[PDB]
């Protein structure tokens, strides 16, 4: 035990990390008061939102939404918050990201897969996780008169599409045009043009 010197300077996103994987809120909630930012992230792209969702640690979770952890966070693989809890077919977890302002439409980097793609058939939930995510996919742009929360900035690339920034009301007005799987005909300011699903949230961001 003698050899071993202390650490002066410990890095509380460790200590985060680790605490929100094992299941230590107390130690979380010094940790998230201490750093600017709770939804840094590691080497990974691994933030504490997806350590407490594969930890199970329903708490965490909820104090970490709360304190406005990023619901959109991408790790290395393209895998967002939504994309983990799906995979665990956790549907109560699923509910709160997407009320947090989680995009139900975002894709995977290699493979480019959604979040209700990785629900797991061989175990507890899938019926129930499948039925709620498939349902928020049906009801975006269809509930709260159609208007979706934009997640990040966009910029148009052709005439016919709209620009629009980060925590902007859209409101979609044609989904299901066979001309476009991954588009809505949107409206913002007047102005109407195709916009990209993976970009909105059917609620908005906790700040």
């Amino acid at each position: 035990g003698t050899k071993r010197p202390f650490r002066q300077n410990l890095n509380p996103l460790v200590l985060l990390l680790d605490a929100a994987l094992t299941g230590e809120l107390e130690v979380v909630q010094q940790a998230v008061k201490e750093m600017n930012d709770p939804s840094q992230p590691n080497e990974e792209g691994i933030t504490a939102l997806h350590n407490a969702i594969c930890g199970a640690n329903y708490s965490i979770v909820d104090f970490l939404i709360t304190a406005g952890a990023n619901v959109n966070s991408p790790d290395s693989h393209g895998w967002t918050p939504l994309h983990c809890a799906a995979s665990c077919n956790d549907t109560v977890i699923c509910m709160a990201l997407v009320q947090h302002g989680a995009a139900i439409f975002a894709t995977t980097l290699s493979d480019g897969a959604t979040a209700f793609e990785k629900c797991d058939p061989y175990r507890e939930g899938y019926a129930d996780c499948a039925t709620y995510l498939a349902d928020v996919e049906q009801s975006m742009g269809l509930m709260n008169s159609g208007a979706v929360y934009a997640l990040w900035d966009y910029s148009a690339e052709f005439g016919d599409e709209l620009s629009f920034r980060e925590g902007e009301s859209v409101t979609v007005l044609r989904r299901d045009g066979p001309e476009e799987t991954d588009w809505w005909w949107a409206a913002l300011h007047g102005q109407e043009g195709y916009v990209p699903r993976n970009y909105f949230g059917l609620f908005p961001r906790v700040k």
